[PDB]
């Protein structure tokens, strides 16, 4: 298992514009297009992202490309984030993927607010962090995914992903 595989499992893959769990326009492998209600805005952002007139549809390769960019950007985001980097540096390989996953899903900023959990993670307090992590809107709104991520942080294994 690796980050791509994991995320691929958590985000699914769709070649047509779709609405995510929060109702926002997305495509590919969880690639957010816009928070705007306008499908036109979305089509626009999509064409700008891809570099051609897609008319709401893309190819698999195109999707994978955005995906690569997105994972790369999150890693980097992390590495540049003063609150996040240290955490990431203290974690083992598996747990690193769990952190990237969150960041991909919610943004560096959002993640950066999990102050208490992060601290616990830093200190290797697995179960404590897991409990704290579950006390969140995140958990309450997308429980299955959250559970997967949580478990991963909890155990340092890929069991939740089989």
């Amino acid at each position: 298992m690796n980050i791509f595989e994991m995320l691929r499992i958590d985000e699914g893959l769709r070649l047509k514009i779709y609405k995510d769990t929060e109702g926002y326009y997305t495509i590919g492998i969880g690639h957010l297009l816009t928070k705007s209600p306008s499908l036109n805005a979305a089509k626009s952002e999509l064409d700008k992202a891809i570099g051609r007139n897609c008319n709401g549809v893309i190819t698999k390769d195109e999707a994978e490309k955005l995906f690569n960019q997105d994972v790369d950007a999150a890693v980097r985001g992390i590495l540049r984030n003063a609150k996040l980097k240290p955490v990431y540096d203290s974690l083992d390989a598996v747990r690193r993927c769990a952190l990237i996953n969150m960041v991909f899903q919610m943004g560096e900023t959002g993640v950066a607010g999990f102050t208490n959990s992060l601290r616990m993670l830093q200190q290797d307090r697995w179960d404590e962090a897991a409990v704290n992590l579950a006390k969140s809107r995140w958990y309450n709104q997308t429980p299955n995914r959250a559970k997967r991520v949580i478990t991963t942080f909890r155990t340092g294994t890929w069991d939740a992903y089989k």
